[PDB]
């Protein structure tokens, strides 16, 4: 009977796991770490991701809502962060509004560790094998089933292998290799500086007009998001600075060590010196010492497909993205939903051949591949729009609004139900 191996207990892998559990599909999660750690990064999930969470199972969405914070007002105001008018005190200034982005079906943010902790409560402990660092995959000569080989020297068998193992996926290496020309994530030239302050502090400094909703402050070479989270009485400040430099290469198993460097507030101060009072004040609210996150994506070196034989990729393993149109983790949840649904059809059969397993994964890839590639490219472009890379969009508000509203519609307002039904229709025709 049909066994799914999930490699990696990140958001993608855990979401899939709950999906399979609720559909009575046999699986095991293989996780290299001793536990799921404590990475507390804020991830914003968009309406499409929330629908996918619910379709996986109500408890996946519940796990998220249990820990997520809604911003005070639900529209994102795009402003020109340079041409703020009226005063040098943000409390008395007028924001230079470009356009308002209304989200249909809500966005919320959570700490990654909080959501993981929630989802993990719905997965039996025996379904997770820790200290299982996937190193290679072979085919069983006798059975033709997949053979996972771990760094500890042990093996395991499965009918399908789902690489949910993140931006530096070993499953991806198994499928396509890891030479200099191989598919991989590379630096997107975007550096993130993040901080949380009391909402009362932000209001004191900026005035309640500027803390009453999310605001994305656009400008030359850099942008800031100020996101009021009234239910934890916090203001989240996120600054992204565009960096034409390459990112210093470090050889390390740790993504934190690979993608993060110490910084000072001065780097942000300098980056936003030509911006208006609101942005300068927001950046001033950072700690003096902080970290900078180098954002990597798979724009330049994508994978050619998400499936090959009995093996496939989901989440950051398949399509690590910039977060400029919401966290890529959300589209990992879409991936997990399609997989959960297709794998459940296979699990219902008494015997599943290698051929049929491979065809099923191919259907998953056909459904997700181009939409995923578009996420990576569109999110990159959104960052270029917000940092005025090729145009001063402060002078082209209506053109900017049409571009961002359209890209957001394509990404966020997707027919999640239709996606799954399409996958299953195609699967039914092909097997
Ligand atoms: C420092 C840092 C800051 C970030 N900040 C943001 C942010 O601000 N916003 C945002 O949207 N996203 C952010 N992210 C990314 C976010 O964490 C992921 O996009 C999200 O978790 C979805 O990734 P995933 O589930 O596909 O894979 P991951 O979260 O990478 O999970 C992969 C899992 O697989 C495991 N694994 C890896 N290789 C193997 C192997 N060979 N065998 C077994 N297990 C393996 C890992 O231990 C991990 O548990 C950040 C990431 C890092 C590292
Ligand atoms: C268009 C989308 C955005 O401008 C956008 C970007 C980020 C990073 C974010 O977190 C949110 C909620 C957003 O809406």
């Amino acid at each position: 009977p049909f066994e799914v191996a999930i490699v990696g207990g990140g958001i993608t892998g855990l979401a899939l796991a709950v999906g399979l559990l609720k559909r009575n599909v046999s699986f095991t999660i293989y996780e290299r770490a001793e536990n799921f750690g404590e990475l507390g990064v804020g991830i914003t999930f968009t309406p499409n991701a929330q629908r996918a969470m619910e379709a996986l199972d109500p408890c996946v969405l519940q796990s998220f809502t249990n820990v997520a914070s809604a911003p005070s007002g639900g529209t994102i105001n795009f402003v020109d962060g340079v041409r703020e008018q009226g005063s040098e005190d943000p409390r008395t200034s007028t924001a230079a509004l470009l356009f308002q982005l209304h989200v249909k079906g809500g966005y919320k943010a959570c700490r990654r560790c909080d959501f993981v902790d929630q989802i993990v409560q719905h997965i039996p402990k025996d379904c997770v094998q820790y200290r299982k660092w996937l190193d290679s995959i072979e085919t069983d000569h006798e059975s033709g089933r997949a053979v996972l080989k771990f760094r500890d020297g042990e093996i395991a068998h499965a009918d399908v292998v789902i690489g949910c193992d993140g931006i530096r996926s070993q499953v991806r290496a198994s499928m396509f290799g890891t030479d200099e020309l191989c598919p991989r994530a590379q630096y997107s030239h975007q550096l993130g500086y993040r901080g949380m302050v009391p909402l009362a502090q932000a209001t004191a400094v900026l005035g309640p007009e500027k803390t009453s909703s999310a605001v994305l402050h656009t400008g030359p070479g850099a942008f800031v998001l100020t996101i009021p989270l009234a239910e934890v009485h916090a203001m989240h400040i996120e600054a992204f600075i565009m960096d034409k430099e390459e990112w210093p290469e470090v050889q390390t198993s740790s993504d934190s060590k690979r993608y993060v460097l110490p910084a000072t507030r001065n780097e942000a101060t300098k980056a936003f010196a030509e911006f208006g009072p609101t942005v300068r004040s927001a950046v001033s609210m950072f700690p003096e010492k902080l970290e900078k996150w180098a954002v990597f994506d798979m724009l330049e070196a994508p994978v050619p497909t998400f499936a090959k034989g009995r093996v496939c990729l989901a989440g950051d393993a398949a399509h690590a993205s910039t977060p400029n149109q919401g966290g890529g983790a959300g589209f990992g949840i879409e991936d997990a939903l399609v997989l959960a649904e297709v794998l459940a059809v296979l699990a219902e059969a008494p015997n599943v051949s290698g051929i049929v397993a491979s065809e099923a994964l191919a259907v998953y890839s056909e459904v997700r591949y181009e939409r995923s590639q578009w996420l990576v490219r569109s999110s990159r472009r959104t960052g270029e729009l917000c940092t005025w890379k090729d145009r001063d969009w402060g002078l082209a508000a209506e053109e900017l609004s049409r571009d961002i509203i359209s890209r957001s519609h394509q990404l966020w307002d997707h027919d999640t139900a239709g996606m799954v039904s399409d996958a299953l229709a195609i699967l039914g025709e092909r097997v």
